[PDB]
């Protein structure tokens, strides 16, 4: 049976108008670090030591109560030497909650016995239903990352509190949540409500995250940002994933397994009402990639094959990966999506960071709000009513069983959904490919139907302009009547250098 | 309707014995060459088709007729063809009534069969040198067969026999099998054969065949089977296409003298590979296409998921000798990169007569395959704990198993199922089987070590056992590791 944990301090009125004067307060003073060297034995523990620690089920958050819900909390060291002050908020009033060694097995850590300030703080948290008490809904742990799971329970790419020039060839800025403060639910509640302190040299922040578990997971988010400094490149609902290889991309094809990575696109809903699929690769150099958007509706990272048959590792379950989707709340204006592609050789590193960025560079002592819904699961929410692309396969061009004259490369793009069901069967019906390139030319143009989809199937031939490694850029739907079939494939390319034009 | 097609001479009286007798003395003589020049792009060479009107046995009653190809392109050597009735041969003209665009003597390419109900689907075709295909239920045409290889893969001249002639015996009007008699001369080798050929939904050809050599022969290769193999999960060396399996067939199957099933999966190696398995009465062997899912190879115009597998049975023991295996690289599909044939140990010499006789079926599936589990996938790549640093290069393989009793042992939590993995050189390490849900079955893994900086051919044998006996058909992987310059980029 539960016991209540120990706490700090006394209980203080809390609300999310508080937790932002202090956020804007925060940013009135410049940046200190808040990485301690911790106490002696915690410093320096390995991996396996440190794994080897686990948080008690019999002082979980809230498990001596009536409610739904519960959480554990994850014990700082091995990469975690950030404090995070962990609160419980009950009536209105938060209390801090006491580094308490009683709530933790230490396994092999050697920590037993060590004396551990009751502010040690925590590394972060994990919620779970008060049911099913081994498993982790959702996981918030290091610097502003979190993840969470619907149905398939499988974790893979993770969500932050914000993100600060990623990608900018200079070196990136990574905020912390430095609290968290954890609201007790109502006992027939099916809502979690957490709020984050967060800080980072640029920004302080205060966020609010209603999260309401289920097949797929929602979570209801509120920010407030307080700039410190001019901010470069600000992001704004970044997902964070990893791409190694797959038929989008086949690079680092180095694997015996044919697909690997957590999502395969970003998909974007945008303001003009398009919907764009952008398959994911893993390019030989960094790549910085914006998609200008006013009133953005909705993007995300998407696992959108998951059949295993293609992925095959039976330890990870790829094809079981949650998409992530950021549906803004209200009009965001003007600004980007953008995506980061860094080159990786295996699947250890997260390679692929998507985010928002607002037009207007933010200001120090300036307030930004910035609202939106994430959700967590095998499906987006919302998806195009027109037919998906459902896979993207590339390889060296011209016509087989000719000879070659010229270097251009390949590409088959596949459709299903929609009415291509119908338009496949009729021998009459006419699909029109269209292509528009940055640069380039392409030849050898087609859309057919593809029967064993109950699908159609562009192809074309795309010559480079020049000997050059520029990024090309292809747009591509079908359409009938005036009215698209599918939504827009926009694939970018890096040209192979010439030398690898010639073994060709 | 259909007419009658024009002649050539009279009917002659014809038998086996008869055209053994002519293959004999065409050995005994001087080889006189037959290539000819004829009294033409590929695209440019089909405006030619041969007429329905002009069908042979298309005027009859039977369920089946036949068409000729034309000499061109690719084909300079005149084949002289004939019709048997009442066991009589008489030669067809060419004619030019006959075709849709020249001397009555001129000879054709080939020929063509068909059922009467559908008179555009060929269900076998014989065409170039001593080749000949077919196909079963599907229809989609792959790999092919020839009369005879001689002096394959052996770094000198490969010599190609041609069939020189196919007499056609007009079947019984309720017969299922057509009889095609062929002449066979080639610098080395005269023969007469006999292909009984019954369609169906796996299409068999019951073939005698009697070969003369005219001097000796260093490689003789019997029941040749002549396939391609671009790229897939065996060896993605050559993966420059969208498409991720391109090949007609994807493994050597073989049923050894001593009741041994073994699956060979077809490489793309990058320099030409020849092989040998010693048998004693082998039972069967053949180049079949296992992989039957369109999702991996996606090409919804020659549908390689849907081609024939070819299996050879011979129809005695042949005794001591071996089936060989012929890896040539390739870059592109439209080369025959792969071939296997059986090999005697006796070197044939001038003046004899081989008599061999064999069955060959061309189909979805091998009439025979092990009862055990087969090998369902093969996936290879980069070894090595994944992230961790790499103090040696290791090359990763993880093998399927599916069929026999691994279901149940899948499901049993007390199953003891072990790989049993020999390497010819080099060292195994991180060996595992285990259940593999998804496919009611067993996968096995290990990680390899060549023992070197060399790329010398490593063979691996891997099975998977329980308290002693095999519980798989035996995997046969033939590897040729990376130079040391890629090993250094790993
Ligand atoms: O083929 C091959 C070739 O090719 C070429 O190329 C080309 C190309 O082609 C390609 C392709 O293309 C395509 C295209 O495409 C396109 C696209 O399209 C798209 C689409 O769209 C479209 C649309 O469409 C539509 C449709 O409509 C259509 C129609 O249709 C129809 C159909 O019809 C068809 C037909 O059908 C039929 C069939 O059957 C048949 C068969 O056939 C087959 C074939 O076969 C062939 C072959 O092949 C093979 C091969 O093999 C072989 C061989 O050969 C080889 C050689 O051999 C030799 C030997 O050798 C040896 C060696 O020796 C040597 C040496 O070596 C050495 C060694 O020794 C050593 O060791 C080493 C060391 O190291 O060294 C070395 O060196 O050397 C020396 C030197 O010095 C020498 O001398 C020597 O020789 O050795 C070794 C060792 O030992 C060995 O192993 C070897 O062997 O030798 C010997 C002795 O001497 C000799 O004799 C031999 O010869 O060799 C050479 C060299 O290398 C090579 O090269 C060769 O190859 O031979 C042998 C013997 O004889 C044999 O046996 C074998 O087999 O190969 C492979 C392997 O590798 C295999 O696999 C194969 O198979 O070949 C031969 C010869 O040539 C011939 O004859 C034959 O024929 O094949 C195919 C393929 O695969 C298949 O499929 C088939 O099957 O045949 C038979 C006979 O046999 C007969 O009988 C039968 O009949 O099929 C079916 C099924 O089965 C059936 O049923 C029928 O019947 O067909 C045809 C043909 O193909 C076609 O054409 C047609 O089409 O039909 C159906 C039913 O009825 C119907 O329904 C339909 O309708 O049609 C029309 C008319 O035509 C049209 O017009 C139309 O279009 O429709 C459908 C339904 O509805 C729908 O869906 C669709 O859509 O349309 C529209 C309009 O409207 C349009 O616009 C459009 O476009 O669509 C789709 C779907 O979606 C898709 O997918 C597609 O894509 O498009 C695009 C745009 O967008 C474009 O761009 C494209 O182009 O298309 C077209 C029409 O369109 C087509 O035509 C074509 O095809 O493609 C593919 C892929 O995918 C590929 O693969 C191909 O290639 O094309 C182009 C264009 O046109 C052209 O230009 C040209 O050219 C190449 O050139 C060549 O090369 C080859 O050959
Ligand atoms: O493999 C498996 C398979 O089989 C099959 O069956 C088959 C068979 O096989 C078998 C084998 O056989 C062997 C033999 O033995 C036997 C014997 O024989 C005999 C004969 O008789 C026969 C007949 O004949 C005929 C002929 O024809 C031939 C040819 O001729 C040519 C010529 O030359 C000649 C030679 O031959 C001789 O020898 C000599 C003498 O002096 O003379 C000469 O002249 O030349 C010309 C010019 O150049 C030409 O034109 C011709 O063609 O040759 C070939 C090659 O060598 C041979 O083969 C043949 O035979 O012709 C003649 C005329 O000249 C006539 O008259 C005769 O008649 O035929 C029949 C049918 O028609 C049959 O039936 C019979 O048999 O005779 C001869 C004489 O002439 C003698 O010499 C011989 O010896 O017989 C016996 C009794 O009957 C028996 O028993 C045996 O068997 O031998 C041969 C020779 O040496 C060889 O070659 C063969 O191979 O045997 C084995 C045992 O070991 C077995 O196992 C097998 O089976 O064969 C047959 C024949 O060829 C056929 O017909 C059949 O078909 C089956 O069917 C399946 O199923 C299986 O799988
Ligand atoms: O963004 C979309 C999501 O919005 C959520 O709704 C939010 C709401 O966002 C609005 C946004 O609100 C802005 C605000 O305009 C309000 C207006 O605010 C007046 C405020 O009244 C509020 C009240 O304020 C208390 C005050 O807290 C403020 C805090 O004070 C500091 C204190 O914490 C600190 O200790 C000391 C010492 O350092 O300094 C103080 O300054 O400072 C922060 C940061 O600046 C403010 O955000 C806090 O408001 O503290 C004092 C004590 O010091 C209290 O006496 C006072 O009550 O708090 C109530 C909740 O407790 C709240 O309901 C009241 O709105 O009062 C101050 C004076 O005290 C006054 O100056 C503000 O103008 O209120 C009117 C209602 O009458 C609203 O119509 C108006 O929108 O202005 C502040 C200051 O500039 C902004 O920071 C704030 O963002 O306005 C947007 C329109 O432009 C609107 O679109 C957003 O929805 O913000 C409130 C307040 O932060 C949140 O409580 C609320 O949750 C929705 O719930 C989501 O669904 C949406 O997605």
């Amino acid at each position: 049976k539960a016991v209540g944990l120990r706490r700090l301090g006394q209980p203080q009125p809390f609300d999310y108008a508080w937790l932002k004067g202090q956020a804007r307060a925060l940013a009135k003073a410049p940046y200190k670090s808040h990485k301690q060297v911790l106490p002696g034995p915690l410093e320096s523990l390995n991996w396996d030591q440190y794994q080897s620690i686990r948080y008690r089920q019999d002082h979980a958050l809230w498990a001596d109560g009536n409610g739904k819900f519960q959480a554990k909390f994850f014990h700082l060291g091995l990469y975690f030497h950030t404090p995070v002050h962990i609160y419980d908020i009950v009536d209105g009033k938060a209390q801090q909650l006491a580094y308490d060694p009683a709530a933790f097995d230490y396994g092999r850590s050697g920590l037993g016995g060590k004396q551990l300030p009751k502010d040690l703080g925590f590394a972060g948290f994990r919620l779970n239903t008060r049911k099913d008490t081994d498993r982790d809904f959702s996981a918030f742990l290091g610097a502003s990352y979190f993840r969470a799971v619907g149905k398939e329970g499988q974790y893979g790419q993770s969500a932050r509190g914000l993100a600060i020039d990623t990608g900018t060839g200079g070196p990136e800025e990574f905020p912390d949540f430095i609290a968290y403060y954890l609201e007790q639910p109502a006992d027939d509640s099916d809502t979690v409500v957490v709020y984050g302190l967060l800080d980072s040299p640029s920004v302080s922040g205060a966020y609010r995250f209603a999260i309401t578990n289920g097949e797929v997971l929602v979570m209801d988010i509120d920010s407030a940002l307080y700039p410190r400094k001019a901010i470069e490149r600000l992001g704004i609902g970044p997902c964070t994933s990893m791409y190694q290889t797959g038929e989008n991309d086949r690079r680092m094809d180095w694997d015996w397994r044919p697909e690997i990575h957590d999502t395969d696109g970003l998909a974007m809903w945008t303001g003009g009402g398009e919907w764009i699929w952008r398959p994911l690769c893993n390019p030989p150099h960094l790549r910085f990639n914006m998609f200008v958007d006013e009133n953005p509706r909705g993007f995300g990272l998407l696992q959108r094959d998951r059949n295993f048959d293609h992925y095959q590792d039976d330890g990870v379950f790829y094809e079981k990966r949650p998409c992530l989707w950021v549906e803004p709340k209200s009009g965001w204006g003007k600004g980007s999506v953008q995506l980061v592609e860094i080159p990786t050789v295996d699947e250890t590193f997260n390679n692929i960071v998507a985010f928002w960025n607002p037009q207007a560079k933010p200001q120090p002592g300036q307030e930004l709000l910035m609202g939106y819904r994430l959700y967590w699961g095998a499906h987006p929410p919302a998806s195009s009513p027109l037919a998906h692309c459902v896979a993207t396969r590339t390889g060296l061009g011209g016509i087989v069983g000719q000879k070659r004259s010229h270097f251009s490369w390949r590409f088959a793009v596949d459709f299903a959904g929609g009415e291509l069901a119908a338009l496949a069967k009729d021998p009459k019906a006419k699909v029109e490919a269209v292509l528009q390139v940055s640069r380039g030319t392409t030849e050898i143009v087609s859309a057919r139907p593809l029967h064993e989809l109950k699908g159609y199937r562009a192809m074309f031939d795309l010559v480079p302009p020049d000997e050059g490694t520029q990024q090309i850029d292809i747009r591509l739907f079908l359409r009938a009547n005036g009215k698209p079939l599918t939504e827009t494939w926009l694939y970018q390319w890096t040209p192979p250098p010439a030398s690898e034009r010639k073994i060709y």
